[PDB]
C-alpha cells in the first residue's frame, strides 16, 4: 500500500552529473525529503541496467558505441543535442536499470506505484540518442511491465512530444502511447501532431494533443481529463507509466506553457484514482528550484498529503528565494490556444479514439 520510492546516494549524484540539469535530482530529493515525505514510501537500490536489459530496446550496434565512447559518433545523435561525454554509458544503465527496478516493484504487488523522478528520457530512439536521452528507460519499463501486464497505458505530460517512446509502440495495440505536449512549427522536436496515430496492427493506439503557448491548470485539465475520459475506456489499460516533465510548469526558462504543480497534480489525481500499478518518471525541467517543487508536490498527492506552504529550511533552501513557498504562480502572459481549435481536437481525437477493440 505504500508508494516506492526508487533512491540512492549513489544514483542521485550519478544523476547530479548529468551536464543539462546540474544537482537537480539533489534538491528534488532533498526537498521531497526535507519534507519527510520518504518517512512514508517504501525506499528502493536501482540496480543498474545489464547490457542485455537495454539490449531489451536498443541496438547493439548502439548500445556498443555507447559503451565504447564513454572513455564518426554523430551517426548515433551524438553530437550538440547529446555530447558523447566520458560516462554517459555508466550513466545510461543507471537511470535505465532504475526504472526498470521500478517496474518489477510494481509487478511484484511490493506496491500500487513506484517512482522515479529521475527518469523519463523519452526522445531515445532503438538505435539514436535524441533531445539529451541517451537510453529511454520509458520504453525499457514498459517492456518490464509487458512481463504481467496485456496492456500498458503511457502518458507523456512533459512539455515536448514523447516521440521515442511512441514510436517504440506505434506498430502495436498491446501500448497506448497519449502525450500532451506543446506543438508548433520549429519547436523540438516537432512530431506527434493529432493526425498523428501510429501505424501496422497499433494504428490510433498512438494519441496526440497539440497545444499552444500558454496553456494553464484549467484548460489542461479539461484536455487531460477529457482525453485520458476517452481512453480509459476504449483501452481499458492494466498499468501506466506516467511521464511528468516540470518544463511545463509556469517559470521554466523554456517559458512556453503556464501550468503550475496543481494542475498537473489533478491530472496525476484523475490517474492515480484507476488503482492500476503506476510508474512514475520524471523528466524535462530546468527551473532546478521550481522542478523540485512540482515534484515533492506530486510526490505530496502521491501520498495524499497535504504539504506545508513554507519551504523547509534544507541543504539548497538558499535556492527556492525570494519567496520561499512550495507553489508557482502563473506567468503574467496569454494563452495562445483557441478555445475552438481545442474542440477539433478533442473531438478528432474522440474520433479516432474508438476503432480500439
Ligand atoms: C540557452 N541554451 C544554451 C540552449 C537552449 C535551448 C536548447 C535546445 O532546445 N536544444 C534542442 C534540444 C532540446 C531538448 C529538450 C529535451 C526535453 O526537454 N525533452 O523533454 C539548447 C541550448
Ligand atoms: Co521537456
Ligand atoms: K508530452
Ligand atoms: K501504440
Amino acid at each position: 500500500l505504500v508508494p516506492v520510492y526508487i533512491y540512492s546516494p549513489e544514483y542521485v549524484s550519478m544523476c547530479d552529473s548529468l551536464a543539462k540539469i546540474p544537482k537537480r535530482a539533489s534538491m528534488v530529493h532533498s526537498l521531497i525529503e526535507a519534507y519527510a515525505l520518504h518517512k512514508q514510501m517504501r525506499i528502493v537500490k536501482p540496480k543498474v541496467a545489464s547490457m542485455e536489459e537495454m539490449a531489451t530496446f536498443h541496438t547493439d550496434a548502439y548500445l556498443q558505441h555507447l559503451q565504447k565512447v564513454s572513455q564518426d559518433s554523430i551517426e548515433y545523435g551524438l553530437g550538440y543535442d547529446c555530447p558523447a561525454t566520458e560516462g554517459i554509458f555508466d550513466y545510461a544503465a543507471a537511470i535505465g536499470g532504475a526504472t526498470i527496478t521500478a517496474a518489477q516493484c510494481l509487478i511484484d504487488g511490493m506496491c500500487k506505484v513506484a517512482i522515479n523522478w529521475s527518469g523519463g528520457w523519452h526522445h531515445a530512439k532503438k538505435d539514436e540518442a535524441s533531445g539529451f536521452c541517451y537510453l529511454n528507460d520509458a520504453v525499457l519499463g514498459i517492456l518490464r511491465l509487458r512481463r504481467k501486464f496485456e496492456r500498458i497505458l503511457y502518458v507523456d505530460l512533459d512539455l515536448h512530444h514523447g516521440d521515442g517512446v511512441e514510436d517504440a509502440f506505434s506498430f502495436t495495440s498491446k501500448v497506448m502511447t497519449v502525450s500532451l505536449h506543446k506543438f508548433s512549427p520549429g519547436f523540438f522536436p516537432g512530431t506527434g501532431d493529432v493526425s498523428d496515430v501510429g501505424l501496422g496492427k497499433g494504428r490510433y493506439y498512438s494519441v496526440n494533443v497539440p497545444i499552444q503557448d500558454g496553456i494553464q491548470d484549467e484548460k489542461y485539465y479539461q484536455i487531460c481529463e477529457s482525453v485520458l475520459k476517452e481512453v480509459y475506456q476504449a483501452f481499458n489499460p492494466k498499468a501506466v507509466v506516467l511521464q511528468l516533465g516540470a518544463d511545463t510548469i509556469a517559470g521554466d526558462p523554456m517559458c512556453s506553457f503556464n501550468m503550475t504543480p496543481v494542475g498537473i497534480g489533478k491530472c496525476l489525481k484523475y490517474i492515480l484514482q484507476w488503482q492500476l500499478a503506476t510508474l512514475i518518471l520524471g523528466g524535462g525541467g530546468y527551473n532546478l528550484a521550481n522542478t523540485a517543487r512540482c515534484w515533492t508536490y506530486l510526490t505530496g498527492v502521491i501520498l495524499g498529503k497535504t504539504l506545508s506552504s513554507e519551504i523547509p529550511d534544507h541543504e539548497f533552501f538558499t535556492a527556492y528565494g525570494p519567496d520561499y513557498v512550495l507553489e508557482i504562480t502563473p506567468s503574467c502572459r496569454p494563452d495562445r490556444n483557441e478555445p475552438h481549435r481545442i474542440q477539433q481536437i478533442l473531438n478528432y481525437i474522440k474520433g479516432n479514439l474508438k476503432h480500439v477493440v
